[PDB]
């Protein structure tokens, strides 16, 4: 509208175009671990289930 | 309890159900026999008293 009005609005997306994005880096790479520790304490019962078949663990591959 | 306790229970009643029990038919018939010999030997006695009372074995029956 009025020249001081778009005045106020480049004040005001230059506010809102930074607030202070946070890193979610550490956030997300706690669930990767938290999957394969998970998954490794899952591993262990199919390992010493399958010793208490056969007298022994799994062959290799 | 946990998953991996519950394998080694049924790994263990497994092992205990099967202690390889004997057969036990020929330590009892050897005492039905060693009765009837016993028998015997007894019976003998009381036919070989009847002769020295009677000149006689009994009369069957």
């Amino acid at each position: 509208f009025t020249l001081i009005e778009l005045l106020i609005v480049v004040a005001i997306i230059g506010i809102l175009a930074a607030i202070a994005i946070p890193q979610f880096s550490a956030y997300r790479v706690k669930a990767y671990n938290s999957a394969a520790s998970s998954d490794l304490r899952n591993l262990k019962t199919a390992l010493e289930s399958a010793f208490a078949d056969d007298q022994t663990y799994p062959p290799e591959s």
